[PDB]
């Protein structure tokens, strides 16, 4: 289960072990940060992984009991696409991997100390003011929004899409930097109500563009729709989308016909209009991530 993938619309991966391979004995595994059926992300201390002679807290994805060879192959392709994507401030950064025989495949990325953005924002409801040290403000929210737009613009430039863009897949680290990730195998989607059963699949319906729901099309522009939902999540401080609405056939029907969420509690007028732009019924009429980067950039400096 991987949602970050090469864009099929853009098609038509080696492994440089001398670069990426990290000795398992320089890694000390710690507590779980997330668990799915067949995979998990665990906190760990990596000695010298990115700076000579320095201990570094990292996150490591690996398989668990119940996984089979096909999950193993899938994790390997996750490693390979992370290598292809390369470095950007706003995408969780690959630091190394353990791929030698005799032990588990392990994919090592930077640790983001505040966890996923949805949970985090939902914990700051009592510590927010629009304009008190450690209180969140409108500036933070706009800034997080701007950052994710940049990461997504970057992913687009690497010819990838994110099939599961949502606040639960945004991480907050120090210095108010947010990073796009995908828990993937390390999330239990059969147990997480954000994923709704449909066919043999469990899908993030509330984040999905109508053409994705009805036609099963995944494009970068369907990602823009999800980004609109993510914006709504940010400016609701971590609320669940479409509050108190049964996600069924009629939901999808009303969505295709043009029903949208009302403005969240902490939004500005400009931001809500931006959400609405992202939720344009016509994919080609939605803004691009580049246009969003520019626009959120202006909203940011305008705000301060
Ligand atoms: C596309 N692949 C990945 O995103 C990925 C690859 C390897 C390992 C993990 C991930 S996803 C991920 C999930 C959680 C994390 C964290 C920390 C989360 C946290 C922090 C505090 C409390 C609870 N959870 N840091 N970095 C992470 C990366």
């Amino acid at each position: 289960y991987l949602s970050i993938v090469m864009d099929p619309d853009e098609l038509p991966l080696p492994y440089d072990a001398s670069k990426w391979e990290f000795p398992r004995d320089r890694l000390k595994l710690g507590k779980p940060l997330g668990r799915g059926a067949f995979g998990q992300v665990i906190e760990a201390d990596a000695f010298g992984i990115d700076k000579t002679a320095t201990c570094r807290t990292v996150a490591v994805k690996m398989l668990k009991e119940g996984a089979t060879h096909s999950e193993h192959r899938a994790l390997m392709s996750e490693l390979k696409i992370l290598i292809h994507i390369g470095h950007h401030l706003n995408v969780v950064n690959l630091l190394g991997a353990c791929t030698k025989p005799g032990g588990p495949l392990m994919v090592i990325v930077e640790f983001c100390k505040f966890g996923n953005l949805s949970t985090y924002l939902r914990s700051k409801r009592n510590e927010f003011v629009p304009y008190y040290k450690d209180f969140l403000t409108l500036e933070h929210l706009i800034c997080y929004s701007f950052q994710v737009a940049k990461g997504m613009e970057f992913l687009a430039s690497r010819k990838c899409i994110h099939r599961d863009l949502a606040a639960r897949n945004i991480l907050l680290s120090e210095k108010n930097v947010v990073k796009i990730c995908d828990f993937g195998l390390a999330r239990d989607i059969y147990k997480d109500p954000d994923y709704v059963r449909k066919g043999d699949a469990r899908l993030p319906l509330k984040w999905m563009a109508p053409e994705t729901i009805f036609d099963r099309v995944y494009t970068i522009q369907s990602d823009v729709w999800s980004f609109g939902v993510l914006l709504w999540e940010i400016f609701s401080l971590g609320a669940s989308p479409y509050p108190g609405v049964k996600i069924d056939e009629e939901f999808c029907r009303r969505l295709k016909e043009g029903t949208r969420m009302r403005a969240p509690d902490y939004t500005t007028p400009e931001m809500y209009q931006t959400m609405l732009d992202c939720w344009h019924g016509e994919p080609s009429q939605r803004p691009t991530f580049s246009e969003l980067v520019e626009h959120l950039g202006n909203l940011l400096q305008a705000n301060a």
